[PDB]
């Protein structure tokens, strides 16, 4: 095992190299949750999630990305959002850096598990959707885009703390906004609201609101809900390609969402219909929705903080693989 201090092992077919400080690395699971362990930190004194990067510095693009999520992990520190403990590489020299290890708080479960494993009261789903939307108002405010929310992104400890995982970065679609299932090129922070109802509805109904099959399927299922929108509508929503498959489906109105969410608060039926809108802009934003009645229990605006711009001039400039890893490098180094 090359580096002095560190040890090798064969977790889910690949190698882990990682320092002594952490002990007891347990597999999450078998594939997509095949590049993250539990483990114990001897030096912190205490249990961890670690994450080992697939190939950070494959292409252009990877080693671009692998930039970005640790520039976003530091900018974003925040309460609600995972921040990392420490990072690593195996690596003595530039030479031999090909791997990045990621290493924050273990949370234990995410939304999926909360769902599965307990039926959730009113009061417990008020406390869940604050804490997520009070991340998603600082990661908004930093000008970042999550577009792929769901179950899955959302870690929940036992004392029902939550933190928002991951920022995007690279699956169901039974989360994802319309106008990114519609290819619409100019989308903003909206989309994230989107599926925050998704999620919320799911909460409170102990099932996914959306559960599409397949593409068209998704958005049939949608405007099953919602209705089909305007000519000038769809016009903002979509790819001009795109708007046959919404033009070629049946004129439907919308239901009222007091017949969907049957016995829900009346509350979480309202705010529900401002985040469960095909006018993209028209939805509150997380701020907004932070200051709705639903949340009354909790909202405190001098506690629900906005971040500093995200700072893009460093990834605003094209460089070559071997410059992005250099500077991830150097990242890791600073930790
Ligand atoms: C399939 C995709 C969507 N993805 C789902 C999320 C997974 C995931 C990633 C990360 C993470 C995020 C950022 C980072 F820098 C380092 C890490 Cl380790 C964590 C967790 C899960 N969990 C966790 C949960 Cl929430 C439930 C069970 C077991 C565990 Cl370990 C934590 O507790 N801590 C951090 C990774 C794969
Ligand atoms: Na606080």
């Amino acid at each position: 095992g090359p580096r002095a201090g560190f040890y090798r092992q064969e977790l889910n077919k690949t190698v882990w190299e990682v320092p002594q400080r952490l002990q007891g690395l347990r597999p999450v699971g078998s594939g997509a949750y095949g590049s993250v362990c539990s483990a114990y930190d001897a030096r912190l004194r205490q249990k961890v999630a670690v994450k080992k990067l697939s190939r950070p510095f494959q292409s252009l693009i990877h080693a671009r990305r692998t930039y970005r999520e640790l520039r976003l992990l530091k900018h974003l520190k925040h309460e609600n959002v995972i921040g990392l403990l420490d990072v690593f590489t195996p690596a003595t020299s530039i030479e031999d850096f090909s791997e990045v290890y990621l290493v924050t708080t273990l949370m234990g479960a995410d939304l999926n598990n909360i769902v599965k494993s307990q039926a959730l009261s009113d009061e417990h789903v008020q406390f869940l959707v604050y804490q997520l939307l009070r991340g998603l108002k600082y990661i908004h405010s930093a000008g970042i885009i999550h577009r792929d929310l769901k179950p899955s992104n959302v870690a929940v400890n036992e004392d029902s703390e939550l933190r928002i995982l991951d920022f995007g970065l690279a699956a169901t679609r039974w989360y994802r906004a319309p106008e990114i299932m519609l290819n619409w090129m100019h989308y903003n922070q909206t989309v994230d609201i989107w599926s925050v109802g998704c999620i919320m509805a799911e909460l409170l109904q102990g099932k996914a609101l959306f559960p599409g099959s397949d593409y068209i399927d998704q958005l049939k299922r949608i405007m099953e809900v919602v209705g089909t929108p305007s000519p000038e509508v769809l016009a903002k929503i979509s790819s001009e390609h795109a708007r046959t498959y919404i033009q070629s489906l049946p004129p439907m109105p919308q239901k009222d969402l007091s017949s969907i969410f049957r016995g829900a608060n009346p509350l979480a039926i309202d705010l529900l219909g401002r985040m469960l809108v095909l006018d993209s802009d028209q939805r509150v934003s997380a701020a907004e929705a932070l200051a709705h009645a639903y949340f009354s229990q909790y909202h405190d605006p001098e506690d629900e903080p906005e971040a500093e711009p995200y700072d893009e001039s460093v990834e605003a400039k094209e460089r070559t693989l071997e410059e992005w890893k250099e500077l991830t490098y150097q990242e890791v180094l600073s930790f």
